[PDB]
């Protein structure tokens, strides 16, 4: 399955600012002018580096962007910014032999934590010393056999838990045994059959939800039925008909809604009604011809928008205002 | 003026819990039994303990709840979760000689600290150690010469600073020179001349805003005017006539929202309009008849509520949905 090409993050005074891969295969970025749904934006700054995959940003606990990228040596680099929304350090390596997109969270005590597909197929990450400081730890492997990029989300105890495609095509998950914790549980299977990276997030009642790509290409999901533990409750289909893996975001109403990619190649959503936890909606269209998964942030206003490279290769965004309409935030963006 | 009398947290599995001092001097607690607006509450259960301040309850990142109180030996007490949303520690003294509702706000590397107005009149301070967890620091004065509660919040690169009604009654603060950092800059003075505590809260474009009843029964505010940093607006009056302290909230849409006491003993509010940092709406009533602050959080469905002690010395509660009608959750509670 097609996999997301960019990551938005939510600068600390309130704009949204998104990372792609050049042409060049320089990571780029661009932001709003303003922190509102409809605002300008700057166009295209580069950020240098020469890289291999996604790059993924989080926002740091003191409210600096860092970025994280696979570098054409294969090594993992990041660049941060040096006060917030302010000016760059310059790439620096972390080393590794890397295979995906690295995927980030940050700790219940601040400190930055990478997950990455190793060259040996194993579950490996490694994270900042200190509260959103340097130094690195050293890598370290959580073994397993995958195929995705990895997913991460943190448990309402504080306990990162990470989500992979096993190299049986099966969900899998491993998690901290307790916050902030170097010890970690067993792999277990949640089992179905997947084509896509998995997505995750947290439900407003604290259980983890899952989404993927079956191998039927319906959207499947599962959930934990408590707060932060298993049993989980095994896997529905939202049916559709999708070619990538599918993003999900917690409306300002906590209704959770997902985004992906159509066999038409369209953008389409479905959505919880009425509340959060609420019978899913029909699946409906929002245009466009689009060749990636679409990646989805909440902006200043509590409105969603969603941004997707498009077939010209231009970034595209849309927003809930009726959706807008399609713009291009122009670029030339790649796939890794 | 009057002054809040409950503290609100939301919990890690989406639902409001609400603590108070009861006729019997012990801490109670109650909450919404599901996570929604619609939802029915526990009544209230008591952490026994005999207390003379408003009970000041925080999530630690661990998602433990803690709750902070003056004693009646004046020193400050804690009592903690032992494991998300499950059982309580029991009361365990940090010492000192305090004379305030204390304030607790989480730094950026997870670990709580308090605030407090001093046996001396001083502001003062400790925090634990490691994130989430014991042992706290030493008792540590910030100086200072202060009337009422402080008010503390974070900025939007992290660093704490607190608020206080001078000896002069006008407004101070005092900030971390940088995040998670003891070191604090000096006091300062935002001048004014007010008679209540003040609220503040961080705005969705990153700038702390303060709200304050001022010699005149108005309600009163001042703002960053660059995220993170003086020189502040400097004072412009809302008008109305406001007995309690006021409490301000963020809507879904990130408009800040502010709720009081009036000279009616009703429950008023105002807003912004259209946006964030759009003109403010007219003063609105939401009628009952209370005799304390109000306290106001929101709840999972990204509605807001509001909390009241009524002249019944039930804790009442009104939330959106065109407000709810009021609703008793009974008890019996006092302010100190
Ligand atoms: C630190 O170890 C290096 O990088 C890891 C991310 C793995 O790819 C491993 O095979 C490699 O030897
Ligand atoms: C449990 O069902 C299995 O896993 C799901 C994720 C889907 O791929 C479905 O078609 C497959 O048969
Ligand atoms: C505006 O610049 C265009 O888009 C950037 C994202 C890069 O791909 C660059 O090489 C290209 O010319
Ligand atoms: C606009 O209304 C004024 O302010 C409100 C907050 C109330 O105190 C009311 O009695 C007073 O007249
Ligand atoms: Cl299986
Ligand atoms: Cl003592
Ligand atoms: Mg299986
Ligand atoms: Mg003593």
């Amino acid at each position: 399955g097609l996999s997301e090409i960019v990551s938005v993050a939510n600068t600390s005074d309130g704009r949204l600012e998104v990372f792609g891969v050049g042409s060049d295969h320089a990571v780029w970025h661009n932001w709003q002018l303003t922190p509102y749904s409809n605002s300008p934006w700057s166009g295209w700054l580069s950020l240098n580096g020469n890289v291999t995959s996604k790059p993924a940003v989080y926002v740091n606990t003191d409210d600096r962007l860092e970025v994280f990228v696979r570098g054409s040596d294969n090594a993992l680099w990041h660049n941060w910014q040096i006060a917030p929304n302010l000016g760059w350090s310059g790439w620096q390596s972390l080393g590794g032999s890397i295979a995906s997109n690295p995927a980030v969270y940050v700790n219940t005590d601040g400190r930055l934590e990478v997950f990455v597909r190793g060259s040996d197929n194993a579950l490996w990450h490694l994270s900042q010393t200190a509260a959103h400081s340097n130094p690195w730890s050293s890598w370290q492997s959580l073994n397993g056999n995958i195929i995705g990029n990895p997913a991460v989300h943190i448990n309402s105890d504080g306990r990162l838990e990470v989500f992979v495609r096993g190299s049986d095509n099966a969900l899998w998950h491993i998690s901290q045994t307790a916050p902030d914790s170097n010890l970690w549980s067993n792999w277990e299977s949640l089992n179905g059959s997947i084509s896509s990276d998995p997505a995750v997030i947290g439900t407003v009642d604290g259980r983890l939800e899952v989404f993927v790509r079956g191998s039927d290409n319906a959207l499947w999901h599962n959930w934990q039925t408590v707060p932060h533990s298993g049993p989980w409750s095994g896997w529905v289909s939202l049916n559709g008909n999708i070619i990538s893996a599918p993003t999900v975001a917690r409306n300002w109403d906590n209704r959770l809604e997902v985004f992906v990619c159509g066999a038409d190649n369209a953008l389409w959503h479905i959505w919880q009604t009425v509340s959060h936890s609420g019978p899913w909606s029909s699946w409906a269209s929002l245009n466009g011809n689009i060749i990636s998964a679409p990646t989805v942030a909440q902006d200043a206003d509590g409105l969603l928008e969603v941004f997707v490279l498009g077939s010209d290769h231009a970034l595209w965004n849309i927003r809930q205002t009726s959706w807008s309409p399609w713009l291009s935030l122009n670029g030339s963006l790649i796939s890794t």
